[PDB]
């Protein structure tokens, strides 16, 4: 057995055109079941928005995770090889609309769902992590 990835943190923002319900099942087509926190703050021009946040450890969602995760980026290992942080993390940003329609589409910049993926690696390093995760994919 392995662990894959130890959590997940993941961040997305709500601004005040936005129906929060519907950035929430945006989410929820990338963590079922996620339920974040909300705090108030300023996006993209300083526009007041509500971020989601959550850290994710729950066996059942991180396996969930890891089981959709495979199916997206089986042979897509080089659009994610430079994600990774020197410490282990995987860095992922998903387009937010495309997960309100269930695609997960990965993205540089813009509005979106942000994952930072805690890769089980040891050490926690870039290669320990990239190694793990390629031949996952
Ligand atoms: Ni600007």
């Amino acid at each position: 057995m392995r662990d894959m990835i130890h959590n997940i943190s993941y961040c997305l923002m709500v601004y005040g055109t936005e129906d929060e319900e519907k950035v929430i099942e945006a989410l929820r087509n990338v963590i079922p079941g996620a339920t974040p926190e909300r705090e108030s703050a300023e996006g993209y021009h300083g526009n007041p928005i509500t971020v989601l946040r959550g850290r994710l450890d729950r066996r059942r969602a991180l396996r969930e995770f890891m089981e959709k995760f495979t199916e997206v980026f089986r042979g897509r290992m080089d659009e994610l090889e430079d994600r990774f942080d020197e410490n282990g993390n995987l860095f992922l940003r998903l387009d937010k609309q495309k997960a309100l329609e269930g695609v997960w589409e990965p993205v540089r910049h813009g509005d979106a769902i942000h994952l930072k993926i805690k890769v089980e690696a040891y050490p926690a390093k870039r290669e320990v992590a990239v190694e793990n995760i390629r031949k996952i994919l």
